[PDB]
């Protein structure tokens, strides 16, 4: 249904638009290809929510965008986004906001996270 409408508020309060309109397009995505999740704002922060649960997080970093579904999506994968060219955390992955995310690599772990999770 509805959830720009959460989210849209947050958006307008980065104060820094050079790089702000990478972290919409994640926003509308995970909206499309996901939409078993449902929106919260919860911590100032993005996340959603299939039916409450916590399998998607987010927020804007002062130079990069720190994205992961829980753990597991920095346990396994992280090897396969080390050698796509990008960093993480062990609790998150951060692509910097001059490079492109990789949609592709984020959607594997979700979408397995939410299968897993029956």
């Amino acid at each position: 249904g509805s959830h720009m409408e959460v989210f849209a508020e947050y958006l307008k309060g980065i104060d820094h638009p050079d790089h702000r309109d990478r972290t919409e397009e994640i926003l509308s995505w995970v909206a499309a290809t996901f939409p078993n999740l449902e929106p919260q704002m919860k911590w100032n922060t993005p996340m959603f929510s299939n039916q409450g649960t916590f399998i998607i997080g987010f927020s804007t970093s002062k130079h990069h965008l720190s994205v992961s579904p829980e753990e597991i999506g920095i346990s396994q994968f992280a090897d396969a986004i080390a050698q796509a060219g990008y960093s993480a955390t062990k609790g998150l992955f951060r692509i910097p906001w001059n490079d492109p995310v990789h949609y592709e690599l984020l959607k594997q772990m979700i979408e397995f996270n939410i299968q897993d999770k029956e």
